[PDB]
């Protein structure tokens, strides 16, 4: 049972690829040490291929089947509808990868006659053929990072043609948005805004007599997912009340695509064969979450960890429980790891028990504290700012499809670093370019959105509350981490940012309107004599419903 089989053909690039950060006046005003930032390229693919190609020995036991039982029962609750081809098309991102069969994402969102007739045909074929492998393309993924303390290989993206992706949406969008919540309840991480997630963690932590927690990183999770795993997911999906055609398409998608298939490079050559999770299908986030939850829940029972609560987001897992002592927590964690390893979810970083909630990193994030205007304590979500700042420098130098910095400002608005640096840097640019009013693409939980910078104040208030503009007195841990990171990257110190912010604020106020409102609210931290901020009228009435329903990483999803 090998995760991958290779022919010798290479993972080829489609364009030329940049590795180094472009020395640029703007970039440099944010980040001086440009030689610490790199982007992944095809050149490192051979290395990723070695990490990722192995034989999986999986062995299931009583605990695993008792848990599956509970999950299938909860899935039986669910009713899911077939998306009409119209709806599926409008879910396609405008810059999605074009079809091999003579049309692109625009034609799809336009319901162009050629696109829709092809999609219809792909569907017909799905209904009638449940065994012929569906072709997937494989690419080296391009992401920027900062150089390691103690260098990362490109990740491998694997995805089917555009026509197939629209068919996935028709068959599975509703399922994939609705099921995980029903199946995992409050453990489903993607139903929560960053604030809600924090409330969950802190409340869970406080309900324990003596709390112990840990995160669990499994090594190359997609690599470890077996064909049996994928079949189990399918059976969970089939617990829904589904339209007969939906059943047929889902079965066909699982058998022809999800469990495996042939790998084709950009130059049309066969690279090999996959018998594990594809990173770029609609089900990869839902599927990872379910599978991770299923293995982790059973391992928790094997380990006899007591009063376990867990939170799961794709391959990311954190559990909080009652401590039974130092030496026995330690031993239980080894028992849990041995169970995951048998279930074919071996560890990357060996896991260690933590007794301070602030020290537990999950989704690269962690909970912290500050104080609002009234001195009241406020918990909020933060993370190490290294990657976000690296990517911010890159996006300052090279325009880009996805604007990570915008996603980061939204998700991490209350943070010390996103306020003083990210907000300040990017508003001064927009200001000078004069593109305040222009909408930009970012992503949130994998899904893509188009967002107007001048709407940031309403958005932030709605997601984080008014205190997000008044936080101060951050934790020692946060302050030190951030401080140490600016020194690391050659980022100008926070007193400089405060100075640039005063000026950006003044210019925004200058222009009145929504822009002055950005000035008032986003930059009040910057002035000595602070303003009383009162609730925004346009916030109390925002459609933020569909923002935190599910995860869609690699799912190719776009919202209005």
């Amino acid at each position: 049972s090998m995760s991958y089989t290779w022919t010798g053909a290479l993972i080829t690039p489609c364009a030329a690829e940049e590795s180094k950060l472009p020395i640029n006046p703007l970039s440099n005003s944010l980040l001086r040490h440009h030689n610490m930032v790199y982007a992944t390229t095809s050149r490192s693919a051979s290395l990723r291929q070695k990490k990722v190609t192995f034989d999986r020995l999986q062995v299931l036991d009583d605990h695993y089947r008792d848990v599956l039982k509970e999950m299938k029962a909860k899935a039986s609750t669910v009713k899911a509808k077939l998306l009409s081809i119209e709806e599926a098309c409008k879910l396609t991102p405008p810059h999605s990868a074009k079809s091999k069969f003579g049309y692109g994402a625009k034609d799809v969102r336009n319901l162009s006659s050629r696109a829709v007739n092809h999609i219809r045909s792909v569907w017909e074929d799905l209904l009638e053929d449940t065994e012929t492998p569906i072709d997937t393309t494989i690419m080296a993924k391009s992401e920027v990072f900062c150089v390691q303390p103690e260098r990362k290989p490109a990740r491998l993206i694997v995805f089917p043609d555009l026509g197939v992706r629209v068919c996935e949406k028709m068959a599975l969008y509703d399922v994939v948005s609705t099921l995980p919540q029903a199946v995992m309840g409050s453990s489903y991480g993607f139903q929560y805004s960053p604030k809600q997630r924090v409330e969950f963690l802190v409340n869970t932590w406080k309900s324990k007599k003596c709390p112990m927690g840990f995160s669990y990183d499994t090594r190359c999770f997609d690599s470890t997912v077996t064909e049996s795993d994928i079949r189990v997911e399918e059976s969970i999906y089939q617990c829904c009340d589904l339209a007969p055609e939906a059943r047929q398409a889902i079965r066909s998608l699982t058998e022809r695509l999800y469990i495996g298939g042939p790998l084709t490079n950009s130059k049309g050559q066969n690279c090999g064969y996959r018998r594990c999770r594809a990173s770029g299908v609609l089900t990869t986030s839902c599927g990872n979450t379910l599978t991770c939850y299923l293995k982790a829940t059973a391992a928790c029972r094997a380990a006899k960890l007591q009063d376990c609560t867990m939170l799961v987001n794709g391959d990311d897992l954190v559990v909080i429980c009652e401590s039974a002592g130092t030496q026995e927590d330690a031993a239980a964690l080894r028992a849990f790891t041995e169970a995951m390893t048998r279930y074919s979810a071996p560890p990357g970083d060996p896991p260690q028990p933590e007794y301070d909630l602030e020290l537990i990193t999950s989704c690269s994030s962690n909970v912290s504290v500050a104080h609002d205007a009234s001195g009241k304590r406020v918990y909020y979500l933060t993370r190490d700012p290294t990657t976000p700042l690296a990517r911010a420098a890159w996006e300052t130098a090279r325009h880009t499809p996805i604007n990570s910095w915008l996603g980061n400002i939204i998700m991490y608005a209350p943070t010390l670093w996103a306020r003083m640096i990210l907000m300040t840097h990017f508003f001064s640019i927009l200001l000078a370019q004069e593109q305040l009013e222009k909408a930009l693409d970012c992503q949130i939980y994998g899904a893509c959105y188009s967002i107007e910078p001048l709407d940031l104040p309403q958005i932030i208030e709605r997601l984080h509350g008014l205190s997000a503009f008044t936080l101060h007195s951050y934790s020692p841990g946060e302050i030190n981490r951030v401080a140490s990171c600016l020194r690391k990257l050659g980022v100008p110190p926070l007193r400089t940012w405060r100075h640039r912010a005063r000026s950006v604020r003044a210019k925004l106020l200058s222009q009145g309107g929504r822009a002055a409102t950005c000035g008032r609210y986003l930059f009040n931290w910057a002035v000595r004599t602070k303003l009383k901020l009162t609730p925004i009228p346009a916030a109390s009435q925002l459609d933020l419903s569909g923002w935190f329903v599910a995860g869609y990483s690699g799912g190719d999803i776009y919202h209005s």
